[PDB]
């Protein structure tokens, strides 16, 4: 079997490239549509008489078609102070309209001016997201953001693997994305006190509780392999390469069992 293991690192390469590249794919249909709404009348009107309904009446009806063309869960103006003030999905019970975004990394990010992007539990929805977000300029001045939502099940639809299972772990190894959904929102291996909090108070995972699935093994490694502490009741060990995407602020982890 051992025989056997080289070749099964290969075959996790050419898993990572393929998936490395669904993931690539999916999210393109989406990363620039902030970018290329951004000006649009509608929003930069929203934004300057941002207490006239019928002009938000406009704007509400607007970007739900926005919406609806690029499939994404949502895509919703916010104005400079981080109040959305418009939405694809005001007429939905996850209305995000009135609620405020100031503490959200997107919005912060692109109301300095730069396009931004990031992934976490919505705070309104209850549902994962990756977000792309981008200023809304005008006379040279930024007004707001406009946000596009991206729901993830495409992403984790295209992992069809049924030998193998991959996570997508951020930077304190929280499972973001995966094949078993029971490990979403757990960690890697332990994490400290200090740690879970920086989790909390980053309010990217909401108030989830982050359990630890418990496994040993140099996470740092493209290669590696994760296993129990020593004469645990459960030694499920696994065979993990591991493929970071630094735009995304993500590793993708491909995990077969050990023998
Ligand atoms: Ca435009
Ligand atoms: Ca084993």
């Amino acid at each position: 079997m051992r025989f056997q293991y080289q070749a099964l690192l290969n075959e996790h390469q050419s898993q990572l490239d393929r998936f490395s590249s669904h993931i690539v794919a999916t999210l393109d249909k989406y990363a620039h549509i902030p970018h290329l709404i951004s000006k649009d009348k509608e929003l930069v009107d929203a934004l300057l008489s941002a207490q006239n309904s019928a002009q938000i009446d406009i704007t509400n009806r607007y970007l739900e078609q926005v919406n609806e063309v690029i499939q994404a869960a949502d895509t919703y103006l916010i104005d400079r102070f981080g109040n959305t003030i418009a939405s694809s999905n005001w007429n939905l019970d996850r209305s995000f309209i009135g609620r405020n975004f100031a503490w959200r990394p997107y919005f912060y990010l692109s109301i300095a001016g730069q396009k931004s992007q990031y992934f976490a539990l919505g705070s309104t929805s209850g549902q994962r997201g990756y977000y792309y977000a981008y200023p809304v300029i005008y006379a040279a001045e930024i007004l707001g953001v406009i946000v596009v939502k991206m729901d993830l099940s495409a992403i984790e639809q295209g992992w069809q693997n049924k030998s193998s299972y991959f996570v997508a772990t951020d930077d304190h190894q929280v499972v973001f994305m995966s094949s078993q959904p029971a490990w979403l929102f757990h960690s890697v291996a332990d994490l400290s006190p200090a740690q879970l909090n920086d989790i909390r108070q980053s309010q990217q995972y909401l108030d989830s509780p982050i359990p630890s699935l418990g496994w040993q093994g140099d996470l740092q490694a493209e290669q590696s392999e994760w296993r129990k502490p020593e004469k645990h009741w459960l030694q499920d060990d696994y065979i993990v390469s591991s493929r970071p995407l630094p735009e995304l602020a993500l590793t993708i982890r491909v995990l077969s069992p050990k023998i």
